């Protein structure tokens, strides 16, 4: 699919409903409802749209995969603590053949405790963004508009 | 329980719904549902019948295992990506105390990745088959009703 | 928040609504609704209330966690097999900033399989407790009365 | 070569001939003539024979496989304590190309000592059956069957 | 032996005499002997009585456990330092047969160095508490007098 | 300093002076030099410049980020073979207080040989761009004016 | 059986055949032959007689093994490099349920290269006897007359 | 010195002052005691005479090791715990220039848990006597006897 | 022994018998017995002559390098799988005081499989030549002829 | 404190009595009695003295550190083996905020057995000093008077 | 390109300009001029010629295999130190797309210290020869010669 | 070469060009030239001379520990983060038979980063001095004056 007909989902996983409310050191002030509009405007300067939502649960997580599989251009994931844990997620990242997926973290994990270090989802996600704050999220959308053109 | 008194419970974890749609050099071209009428058929030869359930939740599955605990005579298991990640379901099948479980691969996890190689689920299942295709499956309805008779 | 003004929120992970139904040797012949007496029992020695529940969901108890760090006044937590997986319940408490936590095993899991040795839950949660049986969901609301005053 | 046309090798290694003498909780009462007796049966239910041998020598072992891949339609091996330690007989497996292989263990080594888990012999056998007692070779047997026709 | 005809023996470990000292926010301003008063408080609270003593040799607490092992209703122990090294004070309590132990830590060791994380004395002591200060020797004693009467 | 005052230095490690020559379907089809037509429009696109460099030696890219220390405004690097190895440009690096650093990886290198998933740099770039091909020098450029302008 | 009714088998494993050829410093510069005879004179001094064995062949030994099981009253063994490699061995010695079995090695292992400080004999024989030089083959000896009377 | 100029030293490390009270089928049911008789008539059946001691304290045994430097024939050792942990005592030994020294455990540490597999006492002692119960104690003997004579 | 005088020994591990065979692309597809013409050839070329032997026993291979010892004067080995597992064939090369020894692999075993990388052969093997094809022996040859002139 | 008003400690552990009786080739010919004297014209030259100790007990190694903590201007310790075993003098040392402490090593431990590579003391020596010989513990006088002063 | 009509690259890394004046029992008395001779012999015997080169920099080995990529018939590199360390001088390599490269070691790295046991550059070469002192280049030449052709 | 024939080599590895630029609690507040000068003034108090040098560059610090080899009476090094890395330069203070080498680190690797913790350089290094300071470079200093005396 491309820009113009289908939109990106933008995933995110566990807690990050809660950006925003402390260590603004590490992952900024801005809040999720704030990430959600810095991808819509990220996208229409491309010319396309966002499905953007949350989760702290890995099946939906693996659920919406799904559903991006058939019915959008690509994924835009901060899959959060579950980066590091579920290979359910990268095995339904890994069923969506010939799309564009990029990970996202707003905080540089390779600076962080060592668990934090290793993500499955890297193991699929085409592209891997990680410390570039919030603007990480639009990195993601650019280079979706790029693939999925 | 017997085969004749209570159903096989045959569990698939997540992703499972979309086999058949890509790798089936890897896994078969075959779909769920038909694996699911593989079971039938091979429970009902030995006289037995099945409860065919496929779930992404983690969480779900542990209940199902709770389920099948009380009300069936076995089960038949597929943990998908959480054999590798599931401490909760290995913990929720060593509460089934005398039921048959067996744990089935549809790939060779032992020739994939190395996170693939180990499985949680294996610590407690009495028998795992790997790498016997769809086949695998119809090994486990065999086992359990060799062992619930 | 005080003792005085809201609950103590007690969460249960995944297999714990079993307990009592087998290895009373490792885990006692209480269940979980005496273990949730127990507690109310507690609390109430120190002016407290509890909010007890359990869940075989890693979403729920997150989306739990985060209802507590806003109403509740500490969380005494049995995470079950989710405290050697979980790094989102892990980076759900790291959110309760202030907020007192208490760990709590039944079981000694210095005494069990390799793999239960490590929590990550043990990172953030100010106090840990192991091997005191159910005594220690006790000791849990005794230790969240002292710091939450 | 089909079941028609040419014998299953079914190979077992070092120790096998001692089978049903002890440890009946683990690996059974029957006796390595009563599985020859089994696998002759299953392999007839599918049209086919077998060619059923026991050696406590590796060299041995990889002489009979490199027979097998000349003579034979697969080879169904329990590789007993070679599965852990021999190169050899992995590599002379590989020599078999297209050649069905099925790897059997009687108890479940994923339960046992540690060095136990892991099998060499797993990197090429197409399918691996381990803990389902002497019936695993039953199910070699048939995964045979199946994929030699 | 009950807490009503010998008192619980209270061990603490290498450097503890200087508790009080330095480090209050990991280790809080109470002294040791602050901490000797509550443990016979709380044990008087149980009709019990303690036997509090410290040392800084690995052998003379070895010398105080066998003492313990034909003298008192139980031990709770903080190792300190010892509770990483001593293979030879996991020996004697092993030698305990009956007898409750509590292994106490005031801080949560999981949360600091990781030689910091491992102890030998857990592998015997029946429950183990970390991390909830000085209070932590108040369970430990709570814990002997539910077990010892 | 900040983009209108002086330039972005982007750096190139070993071996990228032959992009372009071969694996394109890792590394795509753009030369260095058309990398660097592509840094220098980006830089324009938000009101900097470039100074763009390659080399193969070790102590010459710490030369260059010493320079950088003092001169430009941040540094984009595609450290090459030296991410893996080089404590020296990590340390050279850590004396850049306060500047904006980027690493990028045109690659994705977590998809690749184990010993390429590692990088010293990362540990103190602010920002690691990893398989977003050459765009990722794009957004290194998007990165850095972000964080000076 | 006891020493006055079957004799002690004793059996050594690669390369021992040279023994007293090279080497003295580390293995002594008695030859195989005067090991046996320092055998036979042990054995008699406790009422006994030895079977003396040597072979470069792990099938071979195992083969040895199964005779002792029946036939001998204990089994002093020096499996030389094949205590480091053959859990072939070990699973054969396994067999020999309630028969007294002696380890031994000439040099002492635990001084020399890392590989050969880890036997799989050693999880099965009763007693272990390193860097006794060839007295430890009579401590073999001694040990059996002790056990097996 | 030989045998008939002094006595051998027989250390034993902590808690084996309480041997035989508990664990026979592993440790036996002779008491310290009992081990210290069958020692002194051990040597005297070579001409020679012991001095047999233990201690629960590593630095006390370290000061024996330099009294048996100087005064002695040959040291026998059971570190015990020490075995395991105490460098300390490896170094002592280390001093022991020329000495015979040989390292006794009367139980198969290398069947027990891991940690108690290695030694650090095995890197000097010439001989080390596993799992021959106390007459490993005389073994030591013996081979000291052999040695010094 | 010079070449002159005595046979150069060229020992071929398991599987080798069918060289020629299959993956061409890794091993070529020279027989066993081209290898054979070509190291007479190589020999000749020396003024030496050859005693080429192949087997797929670990036993034989021993008792055919103690022949060399005494025989030959130099051996040119290609372990095959062995060189992976077998300390009793490096304890059977030890054994070759002063004789050349020369290890070789026809595929680079440092590019396949992690557990083929590591060789206990070259642990004693004087030279060790890999990945240069069936020449490789060739470079055996010329070593041998090296070293015994 | 000044080195004016009180001396500095300098601490030696287990076995350094024996210095200069053996292997001089690594620790020199000098006894512990002339490093004594080494110290005491190193301290003098700056004006201050010293308190010279060893013991081969930990915990009079602890009790001592304690004793330097309130009453000695600094502490230089070559802990010995307790170096590499010794978490409590790494706390007993940790207590003592503000003091300046050295470790010396005679000998370079870096060169020598990897367990000895490792030092628990250099985790909160100010300074380490190894393989400077004897001369190691001026240098430890020097920096001493350099940082009390 | 062919012998005929382009020099073979023969590269040097660090310190082996010393070659000759040292540790001649590991890399004999020949100088590295000696060892260039002995390229040049061996590359004319073959209708070829050699460039010799040696470099303590890696940077300016890895500027000379890119002029061996575009120059040169093949690589004979003996990499030194930075086989150990240099992924800069593997990814060098692989842009040498068709070019036969062989690694040489004049010493036997698997004999020594076990940071040598592993080297970037054998992911690449196609050969390595180690151990076959100064003439494992002559192998090197010969396997070049063979390969161009 | 002796103290009064020939300078101590002082060389400083990458990044030391900035010392005292920044991070002075860990490094100190001198710069390179401060230290020259320091060493130029132990130097002379001991009747030697310096030759002072830095570079980035680990090619050019083998150059100059070559020369160093030839014209120096001994070297005091601080390799900076080649200490971790360069296999090189250990090789190349390895050509230097004989002569005194001292590794110097201003601020104590052992309480940094792990990957700080090792040293390839103290493999050959004779003496290590970290967490000194800069008055290291002075017992560097002082070191060489004493061994080439
Ligand atoms: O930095 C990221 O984007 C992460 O994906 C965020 C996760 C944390 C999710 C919650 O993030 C919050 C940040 C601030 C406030 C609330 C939540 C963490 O598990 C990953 O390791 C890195
Ligand atoms: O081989 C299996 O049965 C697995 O359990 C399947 C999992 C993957 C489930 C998704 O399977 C699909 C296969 C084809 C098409 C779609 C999904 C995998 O994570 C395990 O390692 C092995
Ligand atoms: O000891 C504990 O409380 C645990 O948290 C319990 C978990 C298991 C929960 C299930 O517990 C039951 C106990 C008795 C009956 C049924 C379930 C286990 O996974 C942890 O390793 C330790
Ligand atoms: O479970 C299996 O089939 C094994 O392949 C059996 C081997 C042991 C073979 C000897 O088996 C006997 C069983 C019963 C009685 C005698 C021998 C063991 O090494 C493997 O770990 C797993
Ligand atoms: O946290 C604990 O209770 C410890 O057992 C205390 C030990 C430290 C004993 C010294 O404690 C002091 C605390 C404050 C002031 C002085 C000493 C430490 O080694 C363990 O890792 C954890
Ligand atoms: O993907 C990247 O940008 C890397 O930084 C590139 C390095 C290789 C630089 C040379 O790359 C070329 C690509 C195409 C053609 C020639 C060279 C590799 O060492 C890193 O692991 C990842
Ligand atoms: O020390 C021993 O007895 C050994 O078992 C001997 C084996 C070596 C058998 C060959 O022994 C010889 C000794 C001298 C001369 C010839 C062979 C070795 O692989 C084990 O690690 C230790
Ligand atoms: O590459 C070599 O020469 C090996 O020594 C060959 C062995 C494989 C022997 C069988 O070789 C064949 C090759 C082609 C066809 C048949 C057998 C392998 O185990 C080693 O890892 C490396
Ligand atoms: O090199 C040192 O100073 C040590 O701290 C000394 C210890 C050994 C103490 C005994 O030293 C002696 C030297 C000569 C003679 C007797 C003892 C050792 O455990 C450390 O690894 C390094
Ligand atoms: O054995 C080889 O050729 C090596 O590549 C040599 C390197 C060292 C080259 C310096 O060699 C010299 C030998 C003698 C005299 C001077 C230098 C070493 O780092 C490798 O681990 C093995
Ligand atoms: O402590 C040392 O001397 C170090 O060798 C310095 C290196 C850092 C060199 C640059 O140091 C500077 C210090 C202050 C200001 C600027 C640079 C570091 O890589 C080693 O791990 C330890």
């Amino acid at each position: 699919r491309s820009l113009a007909n289908a939109p990106i989902m933008i995933l995110n996983g566990p807690n990050l409903n809660l950006l925003g409310q402390r260590q603004p050191e590490i992952y900024g002030s801005d809040t999720l409802a704030d990430v959600e509009a810095l991808c819509v405007k990220a996208a229409a300067a491309h010319g396309g749209t966002v499905d953007f939502r949350q989760s702290n649960h890995e099946g939906e997580l693996v659920d919406w995969i799904h559903e991006a599989r058939l019915n959008h251009c690509g994924i835009v994931i901060n899959p959060a603590a579950y980066s590091h844990t579920s290979v359910a997620i990268l095995d339904a990242l890994n069923t969506c053949d010939g799309l564009p997926v990029v990970e996202v973290h707003i905080s540089n994990i390779h600076q962080r405790e060592p668990f934090r270090h290793h993500s499955y989802v890297s193991q699929r996600a085409d592209g891997v963004v990680a410390g570039c704050g919030v603007q990480g999220y639009v990195f993601g959308v650019e280079r979706i508009a790029a693939l999925a053109g």
